[PDB]
C-alpha cells in the first residue's frame, strides 16, 4: 500500500478534528521498532505516548493475552467478575504509595480514570469543587476539559466546559513560577471564588506531560499534601503517564516523600492495551454508594492480564532502574547537542520522562513551535519517530519503551543530532 | 477457587461502588456457555449487557485478534495511523443510517462516544445546550450522568453533576406519556429554561436500555427529527446499545425512517473488545477544528479488526435474520408463560432486544421490583444469567448472544418458566 | 411635552430592551387616576404592577413619607440601624403566616428578595439546588431568570442562565395538567436530574402572577407542603406579587392552610417605593453566618416609614374586605361581558387578583395573543391603562388599586365592555 | 428610644445574617451630623458608605424630592414612563465618558446595575463568560457574589456560587502584584480556562472599594482597554462606589485616559433614595431585544429627581473641586499622625477617597486586623463613624460627605489621632 494513498482515505472518512502528528500508517511493530505500510522502518520514540514502556508487544505479554484469549475476553465485571480484575487492584492497592489501606476502581481510559476519582473525592468529602493547575492535561470529556489547563484545540467552538473548576498555578521556576507562587495561587481560590469547605479535591500531575514534561519538587507537593490534609481535600495524582515506571519508580509520588489519596493510571500500565484505573485511600473509595460504580468495557479481562505481565516483566527486567540508567543517557546525549545548538534550552526530566525545550537564539522568552516541528519533521524522514508538547508547542518529549537496547539509544541520538545540524544550514 | 473465597476477596480490594449483580467468577466461556472458577456452566442471556451479539470468543473474530495481535496493538491513532481504524470507519460511513456523506470518529467507550457526539454537535452548531429523555442512560462520566435520566445510584451523594442539561419526557403509553406529551415536554424546555438557539443537541435511545427496553415509534422519531430541522438542532441517535443489530436491523434508527445527524456505537460493535465511536453528518464532523479530537485507546488496533469481522460474520451467518426469529421465539415463550402469571403484564421487544415488566398482581400502578430481583435469583439457581432494568427495577431484559442455538432458546424459557411457577409456590 | 415627542427622546436615549407597554408620559397621578404630560386622564388598571395597592400617593402613607425626609433618608441599616427598618421587621414577623418564631431581613427589590430567600435556604440545608415551576417569574437577575420559567424575552439572547433549577410544573387544570402531573413532575426530578438531598428549597407563587394569574389550591399547597418536610427541602413562598393583601389575605398562602419557610414581598408592601424583604423560620433566617447578608439601600427608611403606613391603611380601611368585594364586582361584571363573548374562555382569581383569558372562538387551546393585545390597544384609546400575561398573551389581568372608587369600577368594566364589542363589530 | 434597646430588639427580628458595623441608632441627620435615638452627635466619615457625597438630605435635594412627592412616586416605566427617568438618562449618557452615543438603563441597587450590565455585555458579544478581579466587590446576588472576589462571609454556607466567571489579579504593587502580572493573569485565563471568544465582558472597579481602596493606574487601564478591542470583549467599569465625583472627576474612568463600553453607578448619584444604573455605548446596550430589561421599581421617580439635583448641587456647588482639596488635607493630616505611629503604612485615594492600610509594626506583611477594628471603636467612642474594608481587613476607608465644613476636617483627623494615641499603652 501507500501511505499517502491511506492518508487521502483518511481525509475521506475521519473528520479533521482527529488531528495526525505523522502522516504515516503503521503496519507491524515490535519493541522498539515500527514499520509502515511501505516497509519502511522507524525507531519509536514516543511509544504511542507513553503507553509502550515495555515496548511494542513484549512476548511475556503477548503469551499471557494469548493464553486469556482462549479463555474469555468480556463479561462485565458487574454481571460476573473474574480473577485477573480482582488480582490486579490487588496488587495496585499495595504498589501504589500510601502507607494505609487502599482500594481500586478499573475502567478503561485515562480520561474515566480522572472522572472517576473526582466522583469518588465527591462523594467522600460531600462537596462539588476541584482546583487544577495551569498547563495540565486531564482527558478530553466536558469535565476533564475543564480540568485540562489548555483550550485550544480541545475546546474550540464548543463553548464554556463545565464550572467549578479553579485554576491553580504550576510550580515552575524555569518560567518566574515560584512554589510559593502556586501555593499562593491556591489560597487565592479560597479567598475569592471557593471556600475549602466546598472544594472536594485538587488534581495534579507530578510530573506534567501534555504540559511540557515539567515537575513538582518534594518540597512543593509536601506543602500541597499539609494544605490538602488541613481542608480535608482530597489529593489526586493524575499519574495516567507519569505512572507505569516512566520515572523511575513506579509512580512519581513515591519520589515525592507524600502519598496521594487518590491516584489515576492508564497508557503503560497495559503496556499496550486498554486499561486504566484509580487506587486510593479504601474509606474514600467507598464513599460511593453500590452500582453508582461502573463501566461496559471496565478491567477487560485481557487488557488485566496484560497488566499483571507488565507488572511482573518490569521486576523480571529491571525497568525501573533502566528507566533512570536511560534518562541519564539520553540527557548526557542531548547536552551534547546543546553544546553546539543554543537553541536546545533545556534537557530535563525525570528518570526516562526527558525532554528539551526549544527557544530562538537562547532567550528562555522565545518560544521556537517552529524549529521544534522541523526538527520533528526532519528525524521522521530519518526514520526517528518523535513528539512535542507544551503550551507552546516548542517541547520535545521522549518516551521511548524502557525496553530499548543502547545501540538504538546511541543510534536516536545520532539522528537527533543530525536533524539540528541540517536544520541550521 | 471458590466464588465465596473471591467475593471476600472483593470487598477487601475492589469499592462497594462497582455492584456486583451475580456473586460469580467466570473462568471461561464460549458463545453462550459460561463456567465459573468452580466449574459451573451457566446459559448467558445477558451477554456482558448487549455487547456479544455474536457470542463470547467467536472463532472468526479471535482469528482475526490473532492476526492483529502479532503485528500491533497499539500506536494512538494521532500519532501513528493503522488502517483497522480507517478502513472500520468507511465501513460504519456507508452502514449508519443517513442517505448523504458521513465521516467516523473511533473512541473507546459509549461514554467517550455520547461525550464526544456533544462535543462535536456544540461545534457545529456554536450552542451549548443539550436535551436528553427521562429514563435515559448515557455513561458515567460527569457530563453523561448529567444525560442520564437517573441520579441513584450513578449520582448519589456526589452532588449536583454538570447544568444546562434539559429533561424531556420519553414516550411511554404503558405509563401514560403520550407521544403528544413528549414532543410539548421538549416545547416546554424551549418556553421556561432554554431556547432553541441554545440547544446544540437532543439525544435520545431509539431504544431505550437501562430505562426498560423501551422503544420510540417512527412517528414520534419523525416529528422529533422535523422539530431538530426547525431549530438546526443536532439530533443524536444514542445506539451504544439499540446498534451492532440488536433490533433486527443494524441500527435502529433504520426502522425509525429517518436518519440521524450523529450516531454513537460501542459494545457489540467489536463483539467483546474495548471500541465505541461516532457517525455522523460530514458537514457536522468536521465542524471541530483539527486537534479537538482524540484518545489514547481510541480506536484500538485489536478492537478495531474485531469489529471489522464482526460485520462480516453478521453478513455471513445473518445474525440480522437470526435475531428477528430469536425475538419472535422469545416473545411467544414469554406470552406462554404469561398465561399463567398475571405478574407479567407486558412483554415487549424490537427484534431481539426483548423485555417482560413485572407487576404487582398485574396492577400496572404498582411495580413489582422485589418480584423481579426474586426470578433473577432463581434462574442463577438454575443456571441462567439474566438481568434487570428500568427506572423501578421491575423490568427483565434479554440480551442473549445472536449466535444462540435453538435448544438453548427452550433451556432458557424452561427455565424462567421454572423461575416463575416456582416463586408462586 | 408632547408623548410622541418624550418617545422619540426615549429611542434616543434610552435602550429599546426596556419595552414600553403604553407609549405615555405620565405627569402626575392621584389614586386610581393618572394624568400624562399632554393632560389626559386615565384610570389605571395596571397600577404600576400591584405596586399600587393603596393606590397613587395615599395620603397617609404620603403624609409619613413627608415626616421621614425631615429627619433623614439613608444611613445603610447594616452600618447605622434605624428604627422604621425594626419595627417593619416586628410587624412582618407577625403578619406572615406561621405559628412560629420568626424573623426577617429587608432589601430593596423583588428579584434581591428571592435572591436572598434561596441563598438562606442554600445556607440552611447545606444544598445547591431548587426547584421552580412552569410559568413563574421571580425577577430579572442571573439566577431569578434562571428560576423565572420563561426563556423570551427576559434571557432571550444572552446565552444560558444559571444552572441547577429544575422545572416542574404548575398545577393548571383548564390547561390539562393536575395536581397530581404538578407533584409528579416533581418526583420526576428526584429521580432523574437532583435527589432530594441536592435541592435546599422549591419556590413557588401561591398565585403566579407574570403566569397568567394561576392559584394554586390548598390541597395542592399541602402537598407540596408535605413533600418538603419529608425532605427537609424550604417551601420558599414568592409573594412578591401575590402578597400586601391582593388575595383577600395579607398573603395569598394563609388562604393555603400550610405555612412556609421563606416568604418573599414588595411592591405594594411599601405602595409605590422600593423596598423588599424575607421573612421566615427564625432557625433557618439565622442560618447565614453574621456579614453575609446586606445591601446599600436594603430597608431604606422612606420605604419603611412608607410600608408602616401602608400597613396601618390596610387595617383602617378595611382593604382586605374591600379586595374581596372588589374581586366579586369584577368578576361577576366580567362574567356578563363574556355571555356576549365567546372568546373570553376564563374568569378567575382570590380576592382582587383577577383576570381573563381569552381563546380563538373558544377553542380551550387557541389562545388568542391578537385580540388580547387589540383589547389592550382599545382600552388604551378609552383610556383605560391594561396588562397582559401568561405565557400565550392572551391573558388580561386587573390589578386597580383595592381603594378604587364605586364608580370607577363601572367604569372600567364599561370601558372594557365596549372594547370587546368594538372590536367584534 | 435607647440604643442598647434597639439592639436587643433587633436581635430577636432580623437575622445575625445582617451585620452590623455600628450597634447605634440613627434618629436624624443634616450634611455631615447624625443623631441617634439617645440624642448623641457624631461626624459622619462613612456617608452611608459614599452615598451621601452631597450630605444627609441637601436641602436642594431634599426640596426636588417633594416637589416630585406631589406628583407620583411609581408607574414603572416600562409600563407608564414619565420624565425624571428620561431626563436623567440622557445626562448620563453625556457625563460618562465615552464620544460614542450612549444609552442609560436605570435600575435600583448597584447590584442589578452590575447583574444588567452583564446581561447587555452578553447578547452583545453572543458570550457567556466574565472575568473579574481578585479582592473585588460587585453586589449579593448570586451572580454577583461569583463575581465578587472574596467567598467569606458573602457567601458561607451557600455551596458554590454560579460559574462561568474567571478572576484575574488586580494590580498592586504595595503588595506584589504588579501591572505585567495582572494583564498576565488574563491572557492565562485566556490560555488555561475560557477563550476570548467566550467571554462577553472584563469587569472591574477603576478603584475598589470593598478591596480596599486600591487604584488602577491609567497605563494599565489602557493595557486593559486595548486588550478587550483587541477580542471584541465589553470593558465594563463599576463605578457604584468610585463613581458619582469620589475621585475628583465625576467617573474615575475619566482620569484613566480611556472609556469603557458599560459602566455601573449607584449610591451617591442619588444621594440618599434607591437608584442605580448602566450607561454605555448605544449599540451594546440595544442588543437585548425590547421586553428584556425590566425591574417594577427600576429608576424609581422620586430618585431619579434627588439625581438630577444632585448632578446639579455638584455643578453650583464645586464638589469635584472640593472633593480633591478634601482628599489632599485628609492625606496631608492622615500622613502627619503616621509620624508617630508606624501601624499606618500606607496612605492612599484619588480625590475624596481616601483609606489607610495598617500594618503590624509597619511590617508589609503583618495586616492588622486588630488593630484597624480597635481604631473603628474608639472613634466611635469620640462621636465619630468610620468604616473598615481590604481583603485582609487592615484597611480604613474615609467616604465622609464632600459638603464637609473645614472645621469638621479638623475635629475628625483630631479625634483619629486621638484614636491612634490612645492605642498605644
Ligand atoms: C496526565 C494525563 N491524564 C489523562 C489523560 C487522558 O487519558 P486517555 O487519553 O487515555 O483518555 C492523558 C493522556 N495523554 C494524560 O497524559
Ligand atoms: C445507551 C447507552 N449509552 C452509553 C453507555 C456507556 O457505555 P460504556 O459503559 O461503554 O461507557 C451505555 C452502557 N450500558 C448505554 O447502554
Ligand atoms: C412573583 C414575582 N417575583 C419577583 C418579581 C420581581 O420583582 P422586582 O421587579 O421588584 O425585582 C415580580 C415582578 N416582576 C413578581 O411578580
Ligand atoms: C463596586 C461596587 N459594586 C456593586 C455594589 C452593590 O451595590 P448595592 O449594595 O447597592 O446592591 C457596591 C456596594 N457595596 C460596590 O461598592
Amino acid at each position: 500500500n501507500s501511505n499517502k494513498e491511506l492518508m487521502q482515505r483518511r481525509s475521506q472518512a475521519i473528520p479533521r478534528g482527529v488531528g495526525q502528528i505523522h502522516p504515516i500508517f503503521a503496519d507491524r511493530a515490535e519493541n522498539c521498532r515500527v514499520w509502515d505500510v511501505e516497509g519502511r522502518e522507524y525507531l519509536d520514540f514516543a511509544g504511542g505516548i507513553a503507553v509502550l514502556n515495555t515496548g511494542h508487544l513484549h512476548p511475556k505479554v503477548v503469551a499471557a493475552v494469548e493464553a486469556q484469549l482462549k479463555k474469555l475476553s468480556h463479561t462485565c465485571f458487574q454481571v460476573l467478575a473474574y480473577e485477573p480484575y480482582l488480582e490486579l487492584c490487588e496488587i495496585m492497592n499495595q504498589k501504589v504509595p500510601g502507607d494505609f489501606a487502599k482500594k481500586t476502581l478499573l475502567v478503561t481510559t485515562g480520561s474515566e480514570a480522572v472522572e472517576n476519582a473526582v466522583k469518588i473525592a465527591r462523594a467522600a468529602t460531600k462537596r462539588s469543587g476541584t482546583i487544577a493547575f495551569s498547563g495540565a492535561y486531564h482527558g478530553r470529556t466536558h469535565y476533564t476539559l475543564a480540568l485540562t489547563g489548555k483550550v485550544n484545540p480541545y475546546s474550540a467552538g464548543m463553548g464554556l466546559m463545565p464550572g467549578h473548576v479553579y485554576r491553580a498555578l504550576y510550580p515552575c521556576p524555569l518560567h518566574g513560577i515560584s512554589e510559593d507562587d502556586a501555593i499562593a495561587s491556591i489560597h487565592r481560590i479560597f479567598k475569592n471564588d471557593a471556600a475549602p469547605e466546598d472544594i472536594a479535591a485538587i488534581v495534579i500531575e507530578p510530573v506534567q506531560g501534555s504540559g511540557g514534561f515539567y515537575a513538582s519538587s518534594p518540597a512543593f507537593m509536601q506543602r500541597l499534601r499539609a494544605l490538602c490534609d488541613e481542608h480535608g481535600i482530597m489529593l489526586i495524582a493524575d499519574e495516567v503517564q507519569s505512572g507505569a515506571g516512566r520515572t523511575g519508580t513506579l509512580f512519581a509520588m513515591e519520589q515525592m516523600g507524600v502519598a496521594p489519596d487518590l491516584t489515576t493510571f492508564a497508557k503503560s500500565i497495559a503496556g499496550g492495551f486498554p486499561l486504566a484505573g484509580v487506587t486510593g485511600r479504601a474509606e474514600v473509595m467507598d464513599a460511593v454508594a453500590p452500582g453508582g460504580l461502573g463501566g461496559t468495557y471496565a478491567g477487560n479481562p485481557i487488557a488485566c492480564v496484560a497488566a499483571l505481565e507488565v507488572l511482573k516483566v518490569f521486576e523480571q527486567e529491571n525497568l525501573l532502574q533502566k528507566a533512570n540508567d536511560l534518562g541519564q543517557k539520553l540527557k548526557d546525549g542531548l547536552l551534547a547537542i546543546a553544546e553546539k545548538h543554543p537553541e536546545i534550552g533545556d534537557v530535563r526530566g525525570l528518570g526516562a520522562m526527558i525532554a528539551i525545550e526549544l527557544f530562538e537564539d537562547g532567550d528562555h522568552n522565545k518560544p521556537d513551535a517552529k524549529l521544534t516541528a522541523e526538527i520533528v519533521a526532519r528525524a521522521r524522514d530519518k526514520g526517528l519517530i518523535l513528539l512535542s508538547c507544551g503550551p507552546y508547542y516548542n517541547v520535545l518529549r521522549i518516551l521511548v519503551p524502557l525496553t530499548i537496547e543502547d545501540a538504538q539509544i546511541r543510534q536516536g541520538l545520532e539522528i537527533i543530532s543530525q536533524c539540528f545540524d541540517e536544520a541550521k544550514q
